[PDB]
């Protein structure tokens, strides 16, 4: 292994979705902006 990045895929508590953690923060900008719940 070399170019195998460890995204680390967890699970979303705001969309409840497997997405990687090394991206989750950036994801929730995207998560909580579409994720807006009325
Ligand atoms: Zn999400």
């Amino acid at each position: 292994g070399k170019q195998q990045e460890s995204s680390q895929y967890i699970h979303c508590e705001n969309c409840g979705r497997d997405v990687s953690a090394n991206r989750l923060a950036a994801h929730l900008q995207r998560c909580l902006s579409r994720g807006a719940r009325r």
